RNA sequence: UGAAAAGCCAGUGGCGCGAAGCUACCGUGUGCCGGAUUAUGACUGAACCCUCUAAGUCAGAAUCCAAGCUAGCAUGCGA
């Protein structure tokens, strides 16, 4: 059964500016500008304050599709530690 | 064929060598660049910490499609 709606938002810190723009995601911040097409999902991203929160939503929905919900939010977070803090991957030689 | 010289007949008289042309892995020369992917291994990532999968991505082949090569009266078309 599809439930209603399902709904999950998450903070968005200052010195962050996000933007949305018919499912296109830009975040920027100190460390430069980050960018995620997300027009293969069928959910909608509201700012819902000053630019200090966002919300994503389906509205009737099988359990798949509240799957990305979760999965969105985590892309757009990795978005905003991308720009405050990098990423660091680190490698080691076995021989 | 009177001899000699010069030939001719024996359906190519026979033998030796024989250019030209044709021709032999029996001789010589040449034979090919990009994209997408299979299998599989991975990235990120929920569902539900994890997870190559659900959404979204990567690498990948004597493979496929191109390119190249042959034709092109395709009742096609340009200058
Ligand atoms: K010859
Ligand atoms: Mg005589
Ligand atoms: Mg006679
Ligand atoms: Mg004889
Ligand atoms: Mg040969
Ligand atoms: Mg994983
Ligand atoms: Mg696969
Ligand atoms: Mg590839």
């Amino acid at each position: 059964m599809k439930t209603i709606l399902a709904s999950e938002t998450m903070e968005i810190p200052e010195e962050v500016t996000v933007k949305v723009s018919a499912k296109m995601i830009s975040v920027t911040g100190p460390r430069g500008t980050l960018t995620r097409n997300f027009k293969h999902l069928n959910l909608d991203f509201q700012l819902q304050e000053g630019g200090r929160k966002l919300k994503v939503d389906a509205w009737f929905g099988t359990r798949k599709t509240m799957a990305a919900i979760r999965t969105a939010i985590s892309h757009v977070q990795n978005l905003i530690t991308g720009v405050t803090k990098g990423f660091r991957y680190k490698m080691r030689f076995v021989y």
